């Protein structure tokens, strides 16, 4: 059950990282357009229940990705985000509380990639 939860986090993390790579190889001036789209971060992210703040931000995430023409990505935005949605559902087993600051898409991915890495460490 803790070995199971840890593996789901391992997969969730794969997805986040996969997206973040697509985005750091957006060698298109259009990147400015993308980074202007603002994402909401969680006030605190210390427990699985806090993945709520990731669930609620997935629609805006999928949208922003769709703007970047497909040629640029190895994955399909709607797919990689459905995927992430599924994991988050199985991992939170509450109401979300947001930080006052917004962040670019890249900072947002980082915050969560980190969060995943933390939990995974403490579960080892």
């Amino acid at each position: 059950s803790t070995k199971k939860t840890q593996l789901q986090l391992e997969h969730l993390l794969l997805d986040l990282q996969m997206i973040l790579n697509g985005i750091n190889n957006y060698k298109n001036p259009k990147l400015t357009r993308m980074l202007t789209f603002k994402f909401y971060m969680p006030k605190k992210a210390t427990e699985l229940k806090h993945l709520q703040c990731l669930e609620e931000e997935l629609k805006p995430l999928e949208e922003v990705l769709n703007l970047a023409h497909s040629k640029n990505f190895h994955f399909d935005p709607r797919d990689v985000v459905s995927n992430i949605n599924v994991f988050v559902l199985e991992l939170k087993g509450f109401m979300c509380e947001y930080a006052d600051e917004t962040a670019t898409i890249v900072e947002f991915l980082n915050r969560w990639i980190t969060f995943c890495q933390s939990i995974i460490s403490t579960l080892t």
